[PDB]
């Protein structure tokens, strides 16, 4: 996923 945002 994304740095801070796993859910992206």
């Amino acid at each position: 996923g994304c740095p801070x945002d796993p859910w992206c």
